[PDB]
């Protein structure tokens, strides 16, 4: 079926819960032997969420080459993104080490580093440009450069330097700030808007290496960006746009990373994005 009218068949017959169900019971399951190791049990925050072996992003390193992150590669939509948790205490050497090496220029973040009274991600960036971050383990210096305060978001200019070799490289990390505690957004207006902020800045083009998105387990508000993204970017290059389909979709993005989507919420909000969005791209 179409999708806006597939929308409003099941707003009407109140199903979105048995749809997403269904999505549940299709997925892929792959092994996660490596995220299981003990000696990696310090590098997931949720015991639940696990990158796959085939489609995780190794460090470059000897010792330990595990971090909580996979790469989604989607073949028709010549896009691909990285998704991964929230760093922790000890994985933010770990983290920047994988943007480095994976040549990245954004990084996208959809949450608050509190929400709820809980911390949901470390403080991983600098907040003053003269008090610059050091990351020993892995030989960075960070530094914030420029930051530009939205209503709804926020873009930093940060200075990654690989202390090794002394190279530098420009990072833009864009950050939803507006995401509520409790269920989605009312209207969609406001993520197609950053949505279109981080295409246009260069950060998912095929001249640098995939994005990094993340939220706190990397699978639920970052499943939304990428599968939004996705689906419009398909819309603009097929000959009838109403082919796409948008569970179709998502269920090839879980055969990257499992859990994609956590809630029916999300799923019907992922579905009004790519609608409204569809109608300010013509
Ligand atoms: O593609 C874009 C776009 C291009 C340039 C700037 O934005 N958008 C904007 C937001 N959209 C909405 O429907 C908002 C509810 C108004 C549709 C998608």
């Amino acid at each position: 079926m179409e999708m806006e009218k597939e929308f409003e068949q099941i707003d009407k017959s109140g199903s979105w819960a048995a749809i997403y169900q269904d999505i549940r019971h299709e997925a892929s399951d792959f092994p996660s032997r490596v995220a299981k190791l003990p000696k990696n049990k310090n590098r997931n925050r949720y015991r639940d969420v696990s990158p796959f072996d085939h489609s995780r992003i190794k460090l470059h390193q000897e010792d330990n080459d595990y971090i909580n992150a996979s790469l989604i590669k989607m073949e028709e939509a010549q896009r691909s993104y990285i998704l991964t948790q929230g760093p922790l205490p000890n994985t933010v050497g770990h983290f920047w080490e994988m943007v480095w090496e994976q040549k990245s220029r954004g990084v996208v973040m959809l949450n608050r580093v509190m929400e709820k009274g809980s911390l949901k991600c470390a403080q991983y960036w600098p907040q003053k440009e003269e008090k610059e971050m050091i990351f020993e383990d892995t030989n960075l210096k960070l530094t914030l450069i420029s930051e530009d305060i939205k209503s709804y978001y926020t873009v930093r200019q940060l200075e990654l330097e690989n202390l090794t070799t002394q190279e530098t490289r420009e990072i833009l990390h864009f950050h939803y700030t507006t995401w509520p505690d409790f269920g989605v957004p009312e209207s969609p207006a406001s993520f197609l808007n950053f949505l279109f902020k981080v295409r246009e800045s260069g950060s998912l083009s095929p001249e640098h290496g995939p994005v990094v998105v993340h939220c706190s387990a990397g699978i639920g508000r970052s499943g939304t960006f990428c599968l939004a993204d996705t689906c419009l970017l398909l819309m603009d290059k097929r000959k009838d746009p109403s082919s796409v389909d948008i569970k179709k979709v998502l269920l090839e993005m879980r055969k990257f990373r499992m859990g994609l989507i956590q809630t029916a919420d999300q799923l019907r909000f992922s579905y009004l994005a790519v609608i409204e969005g569809a109608k300010f791209i013509m």
